[PDB]
């Protein structure tokens, strides 16, 4: 997260880390808990190259990643088939967890937006993970779990944005219509976020917007963050989680 | 290159290596001379983002690396309109310099394919470069431009090796029509070869079948090197090299 | 810290973390606390060139680093004025910190050794730290601190093995009276370690033997871990701390 | 080399390089023909550790690192016994080659100086090398031959200049007496060309009166370039290599 600031203990009860064996547990890519035994997360945290289960775990909630972790095993991984890279889209996942999590006010899913849901442009919606701070600045020790508050923006001027200083046609697609942008030059998301959550409060209550996908950097200019929309997947996220 | 061996000096003599300012004017992709005045390469080497063309410079054929460097300035890049990444495709480029050079039996011009070649396997194809000679395996000084034999697969093959140990669904393409794929575990084409060009001898005459452009790695099981496909892309290069 | 394990809440009260600002108040260095007022740490953590005393803080006993930090600031860093580097000698050091701290149970003074105690072999020592785990093996989070139990080694036969695989002649001392080995392949301490404390229970008493001072590497044969040897240094010490 | 430029072609016929066997034989010092069949260079180049023969070699004046190799092995390494560190001193050796070379303008001994010789302080002196440029900051490609005209300096104000902004006591001596500085912030030897030549012309003749050693980083404030006074050891030198 880029120019935000560490979250209150009662914010995001959600937030998940997905976490890689090696000298230790560690984290790589954020998620979002969807269902007491689902999380949603980025296809390319885990694709396309199929990955040994057995050195993937999840942890829920923690304020500051790895001191108090309790690691929960997956039972399956669920990478969209039409996905192969971020640009191209699809980038969307689901991790089946082993056992069903006990929801608390601590620990809790957030809900998938309406299919109809739309998420004006400037709606004030927020990110959270614990990526890197900057443009190759990893988050610091003790690693607290950062917010920041973004504006949802069109994907036409997020498109546009894209061809600015680039040699791509303006009228080549640069930003798919399964995607969505949010951010500017001061607040956003960036690597270690992806895979995890764009919220916005609507109707005073929750929903997941966007999964951290990708962008050129984190927070440069004329180079907003992008998602994969979570409305354009709600059918296939729904072939596997229940209602 | 991966594979392979040191090129003979009278060999590929439209071989050129693209440099960025720094320290020292570093190599970082290939090229080839198809025009006096033009230079064929990958959109990647120079985009999607716009740079400073001051920063550029290309050197022809040269044996080793830096050693006895006459670099040329660019006074245009050109870069296909439909290029983003190297995945989707479009990964094709060209520089047009400020003066054109001097062809010799050393330093001459590439012929590109008439748009009916589509190079079958089994053609006899190589690849050229000073790119890495492994995964993550520098080519140590002085440098030599390297040269393999690379065997052609099919798009159709190759597309379904790409699938192979993939979550992606069969039917969803990876490599494309505008792609060729040739190597294989023991011969490809790796990181700064990007831009320079896979060679195929037809009738006697080298023709430029593709542009090194991507792959997952170098050399890995059922992972071929993936080209631009120079056929695809000619009347795109007519319209600027005539 | 290589071999051993996280130690207990309960264990090495004294033990300190030093830290430099950047990113974050990054550890390199440990200590050990001798006095509410002041810090024993080895010279080469902080010189042999001064440095900005406001660049630099204590945390005291912390069962993980950067959970719960409560820095200190230094008043005053008090380099043994014979150090130059650590293979020579003199490899100690004094932070004087700007208030005294509270002691307790858990955070609390180590003895020094009386002027007469030489440590020999046999003694049950343990050093401690947030050092690596092995040769470039950092410690990884959640950062425990570490014990381990360590034989000490007699200087003349330490010295002898120093000597194994060298070109040194032997008559030539590399492991100076004013220093103290312990560690074997399986058991020693390593980068991140420094400065802080070996200790060995005498008569019940836990007191502090040497300070972390160098080796070639961490745990590799015929290289034990080399220790300041407090002892040494005890009227250098009582000139500042009371 | 710091704030030197490349040598001319005809200079310096006796620097050698001394090469370790990798994906490269690659270059980590320098040395100087002293003899035809034997090179002088810093004991830390090659100790205190034992190190295998087969994996060392020695390349004469080259103008160019790597363009023209023709390696020459090594039939014997004598490191001074009394070396353990830079710091400490004796940071001197000898490499035997297995075959005299054949000497020419192009490569050819230099002169070691008489026992009595004396270097006085403002001599301008020169040191060469493949060395890096500054601190971190390798020499590029294709790696000329570098060289730098460094004055000599008194021990004794070197000494004294090493103990500024530091908290070793000033009667404690740091620059030794078998040490010989040279050099200031614009001019410098430094990593990589350890073991190579401090030359000085005397009486129109070129002296070795330094072999490249140590100092704190290179061209740093009160921190010039220490080498091996060559004087010193002379005797040890002559019990091994003919006059
Ligand atoms: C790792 Si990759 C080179 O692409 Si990128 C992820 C650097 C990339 C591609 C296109 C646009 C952007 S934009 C961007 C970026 O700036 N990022 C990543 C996203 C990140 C981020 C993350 C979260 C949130 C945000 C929003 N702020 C941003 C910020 C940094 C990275 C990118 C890649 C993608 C897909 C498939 C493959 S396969 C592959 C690969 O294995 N290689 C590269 C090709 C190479 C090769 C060269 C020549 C010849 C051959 C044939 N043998 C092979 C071998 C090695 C690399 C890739
Ligand atoms: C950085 Si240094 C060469 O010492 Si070392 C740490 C590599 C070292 C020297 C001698 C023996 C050992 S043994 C060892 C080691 O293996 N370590 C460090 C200790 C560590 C450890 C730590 C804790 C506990 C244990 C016990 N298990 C072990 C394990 C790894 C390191 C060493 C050094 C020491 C003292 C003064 C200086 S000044 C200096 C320096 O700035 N440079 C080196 C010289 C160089 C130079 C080259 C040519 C010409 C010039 C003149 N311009 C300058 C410039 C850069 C480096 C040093
Ligand atoms: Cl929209
Ligand atoms: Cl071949
Ligand atoms: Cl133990
Ligand atoms: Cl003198």
């Amino acid at each position: 997260i880029v120019g935000g600031q560490e979250a209150p203990r009662s914010k995001w009860p959600w937030q998940v880390s997905l976490r890689v064996h090696g000298p230790y547990w560690m984290h790589f890519c954020g998620g979002s808990l969807i269902h007491p035994q689902w999380v949603l997360t980025a296809a390319h945290c885990v694709g396309p190259d199929v990955k040994d289960l057995a050195a993937l775990r999840v942890q829920l909630r923690e304020q500051h990643l790895y001191y108090q972790d309790q690691l929960l095993p997956v039972s399956r991984i669920i990478v969209h088939p039409q996905f192969y890279t971020a640009q191209i889209g699809a980038d969307i996942a689901l991790l089946e967890l082993e056992e069903p999590v006990k929801v608390s006010s601590h620990v809790h899913t957030v809900t998938l937006p309406p299919a109809s849901e739309t998420f004006p442009p400037g709606m004030p919606c927020w990110v959270t993970g614990w990526g890197d701070v900057d443009n190759d600045e990893r988050l610091p020790p003790p690693f607290p779990l950062k917010q920041v508050k973004v504006p949802i923006m069109e994907n036409h001027i997020c498109d546009a944005k894209y061809h600015l200083g680039a040699y791509t046609g303006d009228d080549v697609r640069i930003v798919r219509d399964d995607m969505l942008c949010a951010g500017n030059t001061r607040r956003d998301s960036c690597q270690g976020d992806s895979g995890g959550p764009l919220v916005c409060k609507v109707n005073g209550t929750w929903l997941q917007a966007g999964v951290v996908s990708w962008g050129e950097g984190c927070a440069q200019p004329n180079r907003p963050g992008i998602y994969t929309r979570v409305t354009y997947y709600l059918d296939w996220i729904h072939h596997y989680v229940p209602k």
